[PDB]
């Protein structure tokens, strides 16, 4: 019950090998770290980017950036599998125009949590983000605009893509920590893909 969501279970269940071999060429050239929050917290769940920009933190806020601050390098480039992905779902879901330039990827290990948040720092709040979870199955929270609003508790599993649009792109939202298990293609850990329209343009 999230309005504006779109939920489209398994729809990368038959791309999920490509995609996996793409994470690790993509976090070859910009590996996975633990950022450090404002408030000066290392975050439990690992994360880099390609695209033309990538999500950060820097000089103690977030903001995206062309250049990832652990290589000085540009971030890699999207890769094909995640652009044809990301459109086929988009369009699926009614979100023809929607064009990302940046891609967040996740990865959980056992115990690894994402507090509540909102995602506000992309330009157009209008655009959707797309979100594509792989391995590990995850308890994904969400409440409504405001912090205090009841919580609402969704089952991620291998393969799922959600449309996160309206309403729902603003809610506030987390992922549980993540319980222990065996996944056939990523092992022990859960990697998610977000699919954003971050570039002012
Ligand atoms: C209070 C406490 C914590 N910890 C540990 C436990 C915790 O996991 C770790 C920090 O990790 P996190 O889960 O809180 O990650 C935060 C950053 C993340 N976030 C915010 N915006 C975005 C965003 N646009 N995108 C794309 C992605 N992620 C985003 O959401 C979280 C809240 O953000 P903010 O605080 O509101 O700035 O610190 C302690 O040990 N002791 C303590 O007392
Ligand atoms: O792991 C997920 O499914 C959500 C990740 C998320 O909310 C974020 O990185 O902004
Ligand atoms: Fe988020």
């Amino acid at each position: 019950l999230a309005a504006g969501a779109v939920i489209l279970r398994r729809f990368a269940f038959n791309a999920a090998e490509q995609l996996i071999r793409d994470i690790n060429d993509v976090a070859s050239q910009s590996p996975f770290r633990q950022m450090v929050t404002p408030g000066g917290y290392t975050m439990s769940v690992a994360m880099t980017n390609c695209g033309h920009l990538g999500w950060t933190t820097h000089r103690q806020g977030y903001l995206y950036s062309p250049i990832d601050p652990q290589t000085n390098k540009p971030w890699p480039a999207m890769p094909q599998s995640f652009h044809n992905l990301c459109q086929r779902a988009a369009t699926a879901a009614g979100y023809p125009d929607f064009q990302p330039d940046a891609c967040l990827i996740n990865r959980y290990a056992p115990g690894a949590k994402l507090s509540l948040h909102q995602d506000k720092d992309e330009p157009d709040l209008r655009a959707p983000i797309v979100s594509v979870s792989l391995g590990l199955p995850a308890i994904f929270q969400f409440g409504g605009l405001k912090r205090n609003d009841p919580l609402k508790r969704l089952l991620l599993e291998h393969g799922d893509v959600v449309v996160w649009g309206g309403e729902s792109r603003l809610f506030y939202h987390g992922i549980q920590p993540l319980k222990a298990g065996f996944h056939p293609l990523t092992i022990d850990c859960r990697y998610n893909l977000t699919f954003r329209q971050a570039g002012k343009k």
